[PDB]
RNA sequence: GGUUCUCCCCGAAAGCUAUUUAGGUAGCGCCUCGUGAACUCAUCUCCGGGGGUAGAGCACUGUUUCGGCAAGGGGGUCA
């Protein structure tokens, strides 16, 4: 084996999605994120457990129990 | 507002629900890729079903025009 002749296993490497590089790329102009809206914007997207202003599942359900000191 | 090379396969939605929500967002529904599974699924034929729509009708709910039957009544007449 030479330093050139080495090569990786097939399927190991996968290039990567490069957004905004023409029509032919596929993704390109709106880099796979649609037209307008909060999610299209830079630094967009809502925080975790946010259901559009509806009271979230992790708040409409009651909280229960106590963490045991002895179990630790 | 703009988001820069190329070819191959599949290919939506503009609905429901909720929202200080309504040009935003979230779960489901529809798109995709992956992994599993039964004759699963569609079509047609023949069965077993529940409708109470279209249409129709007037016993009931109401409405409606005649004719008949008139209880009930409106005007008159007395000592
Ligand atoms: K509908
Ligand atoms: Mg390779
Ligand atoms: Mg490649
Ligand atoms: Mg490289
Ligand atoms: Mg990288
Ligand atoms: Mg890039
Ligand atoms: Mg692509
Ligand atoms: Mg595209
Ligand atoms: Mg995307
Ligand atoms: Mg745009
Ligand atoms: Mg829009
Ligand atoms: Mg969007
Ligand atoms: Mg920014
Ligand atoms: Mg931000
Ligand atoms: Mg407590
Ligand atoms: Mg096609
Ligand atoms: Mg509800
Ligand atoms: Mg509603
Ligand atoms: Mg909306
Ligand atoms: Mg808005
Ligand atoms: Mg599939
Ligand atoms: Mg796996
Ligand atoms: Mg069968
Ligand atoms: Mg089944
Ligand atoms: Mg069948
Ligand atoms: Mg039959
Ligand atoms: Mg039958
Ligand atoms: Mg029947
Ligand atoms: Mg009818
Ligand atoms: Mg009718
Ligand atoms: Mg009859
Ligand atoms: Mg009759
Ligand atoms: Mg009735
Ligand atoms: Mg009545
Ligand atoms: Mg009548
Ligand atoms: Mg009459």
């Amino acid at each position: 084996m030479r330093l050139n002749t080495l090569s990786p296993a097939e399927g190991s490497k996968k290039a990567g999605k490069r957004l905004g590089r023409g029509i032919g790329s596929g993704l390109g102009k709106t880099g796979g994120r649609g037209h307008k809206g909060q999610k299209s914007r830079s630094g967009g997207g809502v925080r975790r457990g946010f259901e559009g202003g509806q009271m979230p599942l992790y708040r409409r359900l009651p909280k229960f129990g106590f963490t045991s000191r002895k179990a630790a």
